[PDB]
């Protein structure tokens, strides 16, 4: 009962103040992603993460002000910030979540077993969502895999985290290429890509995809270099018209010629043909040939979850997949009518 009192600004409401407490101060992490704390709030119970950040007090946070304008419930909320080595660090007070989707795989995985296809459809429609909400600031993930997807084993629902290497996508500024972990780095960051758009998230979201049928990553490569030597084995060798398209930079190839090994005898026998066709369409050479995210969640592959009377294997309910803000259709409202189907749209 050590029980530490700050004052914090609320995440997403107006800039106003309030005293907060909370006690149970342990750490659950620290590297890369910065320093966490797991936490309890004495008022309610609840459990919160807290990262902690040094702050160059002259400047602005780019993590902090990504977040402020976001709330979707599957994007882990921002709850307060404040500020306390010896001088300024920034703390961030965050809903806290247990078990993470790679978690969840490397389970199966390694004794043998399949993740059931439900549960496949279950977490990229959420996260393709997820995707869609943020791609209509311009605000890029840069850093999707199955690490960043938390989950809520007995509900079902899924959350994105960590915002660190997020940022505002604008047309005409450079942006680096070397970002996102090698396994999910979509091949124009490869060749040197400076203005790549936010469809880097969805080959990276694909990549995840075909893991959850394999039972391991697709393409892994030993280097930065060798990561296009095992995506080469898949696609084969690119285009000129293809290398063009992903980079201007490159007129002659620096590696044999090979050709497209097919999608069918990649996965294993009984694998459904609409992952595989939903696959085909989010690992493409050409950016502008990638599914957007909307597009994937009315993909056909989806379809059971938008069956009335389904369930999870626990029996329960499906959380909800359907309450779509106007905000959140707003790149393409038609879509509407396939994404809420008639029985949710209950007056
Ligand atoms: C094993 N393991 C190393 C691991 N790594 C990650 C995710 C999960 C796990 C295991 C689950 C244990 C619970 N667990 C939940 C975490 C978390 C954070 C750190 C350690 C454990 C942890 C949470 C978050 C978050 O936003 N809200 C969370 O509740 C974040 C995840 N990240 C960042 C970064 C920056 C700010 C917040 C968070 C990125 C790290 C990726």
């Amino acid at each position: 009962s050590k029980v530490t009192t700050v004052v914090a600004t609320p995440g997403q409401g107006p800039d106003r103040p309030q005293e907060v407490s909370y006690t149970d101060t342990k750490v659950i992490g620290n590297g890369s992603f910065g320093v966490v704390y797991q936490a309890k709030l004495c008022d309610s119970g609840e459990l919160v993460a807290i990262k902690k950040v040094l702050q160059d007090k002259r400047f602005k946070n780019r993590e902090l002000q990504i977040m402020r304008k976001l709330d979707h419930c599957n994007i882990v909320r921002l709850r307060y910030f404040f500020y306390s080595k010896d001088e300024v660090y920034l703390n961030l007070v965050l809903d806290y979540v247990p078990e993470t989707v790679y978690r969840v795989a490397r389970h199966y995985s390694r004794a043998k077993q399949t993740l059931p296809v439900i549960y496949v459809k279950l977490y990229m429609y959420q996260l393709f969502r997820s995707l869609a909400y943020i791609h209509s600031f311009g605000i890029c993930h840069r850093d999707i895999k199955p690490q960043n997807l938390l989950l809520d084993p007995d509900t079902a629902v899924l959350k994105l985290c960590d915002f660190g290497s997020a940022k505002q996508l604008v047309r005409g500024e450079p942006n680096v290429s070397y970002i996102c972990s090698r396994y999910y780095r979509a091949p124009e960051l490869i060749f040197g890509a400076t203005d790549y758009t936010s469809s880097i998230d969805v080959w990276s979201a694909g990549c995840v995809l075909a893991e959850l049928l394999l039972g391991q990553p697709i393409f892994p490569g030993d280097s930065g270099v060798d990561q296009l030597v095992e995506i080469i084995k898949v696609l084969g060798t690119p285009t000129r018209e293809q290398i063009r398209e992903m980079n201007p930079n490159y007129t002659e190839f620096k590696f044999p010629q090979i050709k497209a090994h097919p999608w069918t005898k990649v996965f294993r026998p009984r694998t459904p043909p609409e992952a595989i066709a939903l696959c085909s369409r989010l690992l493409e050479y050409t950016p502008t040939a990638r599914l957007t995210p909307l597009e994937a969640c009315a993909h056909s592959f989806f379809d059971e979850l938008r069956d009335p009377n389904v369930k999870l294997p626990n029996g329960r309910d499906t959380p909800a997949l359907f309450n779509f803000t106007t905000q959140e259709l707003s790149s393409n409202p038609p879509l509407a009518t396939i994404l809420i189907p008639p029985h949710a749209r209950i007056q």
